[PDB]
C-alpha cells in the first residue's frame, strides 16, 4: 500500500489454471480487551463473515465498540497447490484491515470498502494449515476517509464515536474473504478502453503479467459463445465488426479471454472478464451514452439490510434490482462509498447506469471550518486519493459505471475547499480519461457560494427545501428550487443531476393534509420536484434520496435511522414507489 | 369580568349553544365587517371544537387572523323580569361577542371565560342573530407569544411561535345563553381548612345588591345538611368532617341561597368544595399534612378531530386511565383546560397542578426586552393569573398553580420579569403554592428566578437530548443536577415533565430512541434516581398521549412522547408506569 498507486490483483475467479475457495462462514469473534494472534481464540462468540458485526450479536458493549476487533479461523491450503502461488484477500474490511498468518502481520490496509491480499506461498506450504486471524479496527480520524474523531464522555469515560455523515458506522469483515491460487506467471490486471468507429466497435486492452514467460493471447468472445475478435500482445486494440453495443436498457456483455500461452502454443493462465461496449460523453448541458442523450432515473441507495448491516446480500441485491426494473429506474449511485463489486457485475448483466462513489461522506462540520491543520488536511487529501485510486483500479472495466463521484457533500463554499479538492477531480481524469466527473453538492454551497463546481463536468446537486428550508410550504419551496436551478443553469454550461431529493416517510403514517411523515406528504414534494425539473432543459438525471430507509448514528431526529426511503428497510414500497414508477415508466 | 359558572337552578336558567354554527374565515372582501350581515360561508363549524383540522381545507387550516362563528338564538319568553346573558367557556386567543351587530364584548385570555349581560339588548321571547369573531393572531404581548411573518416569494402569512404544541384555534369550549335573578349571587369563595378531626371553611358570596339576606346550607353526600349559617360571609365548622383525599375524593355541596324580606328564595347557587389543606414545609408537599408525592402526567387538550376541544368521552376515558395505572395527578399543559374537568378530577380524586397558558418566553436572541417580552407582556401575564386564580379558586383539585412553562430563567431580565408574578399570585389565593416549570438551561446554578417560588419543577430530558441514547452517562448529568438544587434550595422537587419521544410499534432489544424499549429504559432510570433523592415530591412523565405540534421535520406528526397514542392507546411505558404507580 504506496502512496501515489494501487496494489490489487484483478477480481479472483476460477479458472482451468487458478483455483478459488471461499473463507465465508462463521468464524471465532472477540473484542479488543491482548496481541490476540499469536495463539488460538478464547470465545463461544462466532461471528458470520459476509456482515457487519454491530448489530449481529444483540449485544450492547459489542454494538457500541471503539476500535479493533478480531475475526479467526483455521486454514487449510489444499495440497494441490505447490507450483501454485496462493493467497489471502479481503473485498473490504470495515475500515482499517490487519491479516495475520499464523502470528505474523502479512497485510496492513486503510482503505473500508476496497479489496486487499497478501501473498502467502512461502509463508505456508500446500497441504498445510494455519491460524488466520484477521484484524479490523471501525476507527474514524480527521485523516480517515470516512472524517471523524473519537471522544471521551466526561462522568463515565466510554468511549465513543463522532462523524459528520448520516448512515450508521457499521464495521467489520463487510465483503467476502478468500483464499485462492495463481500460477507462477499470472495476468494481475487488465485494462479495458471501448470505444466506436461507425458501426466498428473498438476496445483498447492491456494485460499485465507477473513474469515476461510466453505471450499474451485474447480472445473477444459474444453472448452466444462465438469468438468475434482476437489478438496478441500484452496489449493492442481489438475491432468489433457490427458491435453489440452496451445499452442503458439492454445489457450487452462480450466476454474478453485473455490468456498466457508459454513457449510453446500451450495454455499457462487465463482469465475471463466481461465489458460492454460503450462511450460516455458530456456535451455542454447533455449526457451522452453511445451519441444519444441520456436522463438519469433512480436513487442513491446503501449496502444496508437488517441483521448483517452493511454485508453484502445475494438475494436482496436481485430483489433490489427487481425493484428497480419494476418501476423503470434506470441508474443508482453507490451511496457515500464503493459496493462490493459483484453489484457492479450484476449491474452490467443488468443494465443498470451507476454513478460510483467514494467514501468521502461528511467533509463538512456543517450539518468549525473544515479546511484546516485540525480538521480536513493534506494529509486527509492524501487518503482521499487514495481511495479515488483503489475504486478506479477496481472499477475501471464496468459499463455500467459512468462517472465518478468524488465526495458527498463536502463543505465547497469555505475558504479552503477549492485547494483541498482540485487535484482530485484531475486525478480522476488521469486515472480514467473515458469516464466524466463530478460530486454531489450540498445545499449550503449555492451556485453563488460554492467555489469548487467549475472544476468538474457533471453538476450533483441534493436538495430540501420542502423538507429543511421551506418546512411543508410547498409553494414556498418551489420558489427556492427553481430560483436555485436557475443560478446554476445561467452560471455553468454543464448537464445538471439531482442525486438527492427526499423527506422521511413512516409507513402508514397518513394524511389528507400537508403534513411531514405522511406517505401522503412524500408523493406530494417529490411529484412538485418532477414538475420543476421538467421546465428546465439542463437537467439530465434525478435520484430520489433514497432507495429503502437504513440505519444512522443515533439521533433526536432520527426516527431509527434514515426514513427518507421509498421502500422500508425490508424493501416495501410506500406510496412514493408508485409515484416514481408511474413517472419513469409511462414517459421517456 | 366573568361569573360563577353558568348552572340551572329553581331560580336559574341555561341554554347550550353547541351544535353547528355558520362558520367563515376573513378575507379582504368588500365586506370588511362580516358581523353586520349573514355570513357567505356554505360551512358550518360544531362548535365545543376548534376549527383547523374539522375542513380537510389547507387554507381553513393555515389561515391568520380572524374567523367568524354565527347562529340564530331564541331567548325564551319566560325569561323576561330575569337578566340573561351570553357566555364564552373559551376561545381562541382573541373572542369578540356581537350580538345583533353590536359589539358586546372583547376578551384576550386564550383559555378563560367571558360574557355579556345581554338583557337590555335583545327583548325576552325575541331571537338574535350571534356571531363571534375569532382571532388565532400570536405577538409579543399575547400570552403564548409569537409573530407572524411574510412568506418572501409566495406571499402567505404565516404564524411563528416558541412552544411544542400546534396552534390550534376556535371556539374550543361551550357557548351558553343564561337566566339569573334581577338580585343574583355574582362570585362565591372557600377556604378549606382542618383543624384535628374538624373540617373548617370561610366562605365569600358576592351578590349584585344587598337586600334581603345570604343563607347557606352544606350538605353531605347523603343528602343530609351538616352546617348552617348566615351572612354574606362567615366560617363554619363540620364535625368529624368527610376529607377529601387524594386517594379519596369527597365533596360537600355548598347552597348558598339570597333570601328576601320574606322567608322566600330569590337566588341559589350549589357550589361543591372538599375540606383539604396544602403546607410546604422544608422539601415537603403535604395535603392534609401527610406527605405527597405526585404521580402522573402533564397531559394536553387534544385530540383527533376536534383539535382542543373539549370532549366528554376522552375526558372520562383519559382519568379512567389514570386510575388504571394508579396515577394521581397531573398538569394543565400549558393552558387551563375546560373548567368541567377540574370540577371532574374534584369528584374523582385526582389532584391537579393549575398552569396559566403563558409558554415560549424563550427565543433559544435577547428574551427580556422591550422588544420582545417587555411590561405590557407582563400586564397580560398577570391578567391570564387573574383570570385564572378566579375562575379556578375553588377546586379541592388544584394543589398547586404554575406560573409558566420553560420560560429563559436564565436570561437577563427574567428575574424583573417575573418578581412581581407570585407575589400577586399568593396575594389571590394563599391556600395553595405557587411554581414554574423549569427549562433544562436554567440549571441550579444559571436560573435567577427559582428562589421566589414555593416547589421547584423542573423537566430534564438528558437521554434524549443532552446524553442521547447513553443513559448511564445521562444518569450522572441527571443525578449532578438534583444534588444542585437540593444543595441549593430547601424545597420539594417534581420532575414536572421527562421522558422520550416513541413510536407505537417501533421495537428493539438494545439502546434505540423511538423504541417503546427505549422509552422504558429512560423513564425507569429516571425512578431510580428519584428513589435516591429525598428531596423529591413527585414525577410526571412528559406525555398523557401523543399530541399534534407546529410542523417539524423533527416532529413526526407531532410529539411521540406521549404514554400513550393519539387514540389513547397504551405503549410499553403505560405498564411500566402502571407497575410503579401501583405498587409502591
Amino acid at each position: 500500500a504506496a502512496q501515489g498507486s494501487a496494489g490489487s490483483m484483478l477480481k479472483p475467479q476460477q479458472t482451468t489454471t487458478r483455483d478459488l475457495i471461499s473463507l465465508d462462514g462463521l468464524w471465532k469473534f472477540a473484542l479488543a480487551s491482548t496481541q490476540p494472534w499469536t495463539s488460538q481464540l478464547k470465545t463461544s462468540l462466532e461471528c458470520p463473515v459476509p456482515a457487519s458485526y454491530n448489530d449481529i450479536f444483540a449485544d450492547s458493549k459489542i454494538h457500541d465498540h471503539v476500535g479493533w476487533v478480531y475475526y479467526q479461523r483455521d486454514v487449510i491450503v489444499p495440497k494441490g497447490w505447490s507450483e501454485e502461488r496462493y493467497l489471502v484477500r479481503c473485498e473490504a474490511a470495515t475500515h482499517h484491515g490487519r491479516i495475520y498468518v499464523n502470528g505474523n502481520l502479512v497485510a496492513d490496509h486503510v482503505g473500508g470498502y476496497t479489496p486487499f491480499e497478501a501473498d502467502i506461498t512461502d509463508l505456508v506450504a500446500a497441504g498445510e494449515q494455519f491460524r488466520l486471524t484477521i484484524a479490523v479496527d471501525n476507527e474514524l480520524t480527521y485523516q480517515t476517509i470516512p472524517p471523524g474523531k473519537v471522544e471521551i464522555l466526561e462522568a463515565t469515560g466510554k468511549k465513543v464515536q463522532t462523524y459528520q455523515h448520516d448512515f450508521y458506522n457499521y464495521a467489520g469483515l463487510a465483503r467476502s474473504v478468500w483464499l485462492y491460487s495463481v500460477p507462477q506467471q499470472h495476468i494481475q490486471d487488465i485494462t479495458v478502453r471501448t470505444d466506436v468507429q461507425g458501426t466498428t466497435g473498438l476496445i483498447d486492452y492491456n494485460v499485465v503479467a507477473s513474469t515476461t514467460q510466453g505471450t499474451i493471447q485474447v480472445a473477444v468472445i459474444d453472448e452466444d459463445g462465438t469468438t468475434v475478435a482476437t489478438s496478441s500482445g500484452s496489449n493492442g486494440t481489438i475491432h468489433i465488426p457490427s458491435v453489440h453495443l452496451w445499452q442503458p436498457g439492454a445489457a450487452y456483455l462480450y466476454q474478453l479471454h485473455a490468456s498466457i500461452i508459454d513457449s510453446s502454443k500451450k495454455t499457462i493462465d487465463t482469465y475471463k472478464l466481461a465489458t460492454g461496449i460503450r462511450t460516455v460523453k458530456v456535451q455542454g448541458t447533455q449526457f451522452l451514452i453511445n451519441d444519444k442523450p441520456f436522463y438519469f432515473t433512480g436513487f442513491g441507495k446503501h449496502e444496508d439490510t437488517n441483521i448483517r448491516g452493511k454485508g453484502h446480500d445475494d438475494a436482496y441485491m436481485v430483489h433490489d434490482f427487481q425493484l428497480l426494473h419494476w418501476m423503470g429506474a434506470n441508474s443508482f449511485r453507490t451511496s457515500h462509498y464503493p459496493y462490493a463489486e459483484e453489484v457492479m457485475e450484476y449491474a452490467d448483466r443488468q443494465g443498470i447506469v451507476v454513478i460510483d462513489e467514494t467514501p468521502a461522506v461528511g467533509l463538512a462540520f456543517s450539518i468549525p471550518a473544515t479546511f484546516s491543520p485540525d480538521r480536513i488536511n493534506n494529509k486527509t487529501r492524501e487518503a482521499h486519493a487514495q481511495a479515488i485510486r483503489e475504486l478506479i483500479h477496481r472499477d475501471k472495466n464496468h459499463p455500467s459505471v459512468v462517472m465518478w463521484s468524488i465526495a458527498n457533500e463536502p463543505a465547497s463554499n469555505e475558504d479552503g475547499a477549492r485547494e483541498y479538492f482540485a487535484p482530485l477531480p484531475k486525478l480522476a481524469r488521469q486515472l480514467d480519461p473515458t469516464r466524466p466527473v463530478t460530486f454531489a453538492n450540498v445545499g449550503l454551497a449555492t451556485y453563488k457560494a460554492d467555489r469548487i463546481a467549475d472544476l468538474f463536468d457533471v453538476l450533483c446537486l441534493n436538495r430540501y427545501f420542502g423538507w429543511y428550508t421551506q418546512t411543508a410550504e410547498l409553494d414556498e419551496a418551489e420558489a427556492a428550487l427553481e430560483e436555485e436551478l436557475r443560478g446554476w443553469t445561467e452560471k455553468y454550461d454543464k448537464p445538471i443531476v439531482m442525486t438527492e431529493y427526499g423527506a422521511d416517510t413512516v409507513a402508514g403514517l397518513h394524511s389528507v393534509m400537508v403534513t411531514p411523515w405522511s406517505e401522503e406528504f412524500q408523493v406530494e414534494m417529490l411529484d412538485m420536484y418532477h414538475r420543476v425539473f421538467d421546465r428546465f432543459e439542463a437537467m439530465a438525471g434525478e435520484q430520489v434520496w433514497n432507495f429503502a430507509d437504513f440505519q444512522t448514528a443515533v439521533g433526536v431526529s432520527r426516527v431509527d435511522g434514515n426514513k427518507k426511503g421509498v421502500f422500508t428497510r425490508d424493501r416495501k414500497p410506500k406510496a412514493a414507489a408508485h409515484l416514481l414508477r408511474k413517472r419513469w415508466t409511462n414517459l421517456h
